[PDB]
């Protein structure tokens, strides 16, 4: 947007100071995200993707039960600028907007530099499912239908396949046939969910490394943030997205695949952080999948990219033309990578099971 929308927009918000500046800001790839600088405080503005969410009053509904459950327990965590009349977000000529406070004295990584880092990671997120846990399923309504049903995600790759809508199939035959080939393997945690084997509960859904914010002088997180996807699934869905992403020697985007690699280093790093803070609640079931859920997170991930690289990149923000197909290798890279190592994988859980 124009600099004198944005700051018509800024004005509608409780601010406490003059803005002297609305920038662009962050890597995320869903909604719109910018900073504000004033001549005091900093601020998050983002516009709110209504394609993806299209429901924002239940969405805004979500993020402030979630984080006035987290404020009521001097938990810090995302806080909602309301409007100057107390809203907490503002629909503004056909376009819903948001403002948090800007979370100070952090870092954050879109890469894991240390194993260290991802054991915080492990533990801020296992944290945070003992958190949701306090909840009913009931509370806390979809913000999006089927968002980790992978089998239905499965319909949707076929469906941008068939359709083809821009030839791009012509040259991701190696991708696409990959998505393929691994049908059978989609429906493990949704049978599981349906069934009672694998227990429904609150989670995340989307718990990239990027979205926890660690202090910048003691290394410990300091908040979960990206918060929108907090609704009724799985565990494994929150563990699995969690490898899938930061179990990585590399970025998500990365276009030199001889750099991109499954560390079992990290996923052990990860797994120590997270168990040892679900250690009471984890059943037999999740413990049997945690290694697949990697896998199957990020064959999710991946195939969702591909269809949106198929579709001409209608969901996630990208840079470049080719962008989403970039992504994807990545994804698959790493299943395959995931595949030669859950022999490991299986053996590490078992041994941080047991101590
Ligand atoms: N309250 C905050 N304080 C400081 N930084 C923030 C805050 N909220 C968001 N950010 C930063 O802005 C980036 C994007 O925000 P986020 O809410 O993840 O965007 P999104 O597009 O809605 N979802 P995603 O594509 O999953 O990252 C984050 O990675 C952080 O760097
Ligand atoms: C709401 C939504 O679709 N969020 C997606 C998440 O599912 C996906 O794993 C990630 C990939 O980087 O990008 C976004 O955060």
């Amino acid at each position: 947007e124009s600099n004198e929308v944005l700051f018509g927009i800024a004005s509608h918000f409780a601010l406490e100071g003059a803005v002297t500046g609305i920038e662009p800001y962050g890597d995320g790839h869903i909604n719109t995200t910018y900073l504000v600088t004033t001549d005091g405080p900093r601020y998050i503005l983002q516009q709110m993707n209504t394609s993806i969410f299209p429901d924002t009053v239940n969405l805004m509904r979500n993020v402030e039960l979630v984080t006035s459950t987290l404020k009521a327990q001097g938990k810090e965590t995302l806080d909602i600028v309301p409007t100057t009349s107390g809203a907490t977000w503002a629909e503004i000529d056909g376009g819903a907007w948001r403002v948090y406070k800007f979370i100070e004295h952090t870092v954050s990584y879109n890469l894991v530099p240390n194993p260290d880092v991802f054991r915080e990671a492990g533990s801020a997120f296992g944290d945070f499912q003992n958190f949701l846990s306090e909840f009913d399923a009931s509370q806390l309504t979809e913000t999006i239908a089927h968002f980790h049903d992978t089998p239905h995600r499965f319909e949707d790759f076929k469906a941008a396949l068939a359709a083809d809508k821009l030839g791009r199939a012509a040259a991701c035959q190696p991708e696409i046939d990959f998505y393929l080939s691994h049908a059978d393997q989609y429906a493990v945690v949704m049978d599981g969910l349906r069934d009672g084997s694998i227990p429904l509960r609150v989670t995340h859904n989307d718990t990239k490394l990027n979205n926890i914010l660690m202090d910048a002088t003691t290394g410990k997180a300091r908040a979960i943030i990206d918060l929108d996807t907090i609704m009724p699934g799985s565990m494994l869905f929150d563990f699995g997205d969690s490898i899938r992403f930061g179990a990585s020697t590399a970025l998500e985007d990365e276009k030199d695949l001889s750099k991109v690699h499954f560390s079992t280093e990290l996923f052990r790093a990860y797994t120590e952080g997270f168990v040892g803070e679900l250690r009471g609640s984890i059943t037999a079931r999740e413990a049997e999948l945690l290694p697949f859920s990697g896998n199957l997170l990020t064959m999710e991930c991946g195939m969702r990219f591909l269809a949106d690289y198929l579709e001409g990149d209608i969901y996630f923000a990208t840079k470049y033309p080719e962008h989403n197909l970039v992504r994807t290798r990545t994804q698959i890279k790493l299943v395959q990578e995931m595949e030669q190592k859950a022999s490991e994988t299986r053996a590490i859980v078992a041994d941080i099971m047991e101590a």
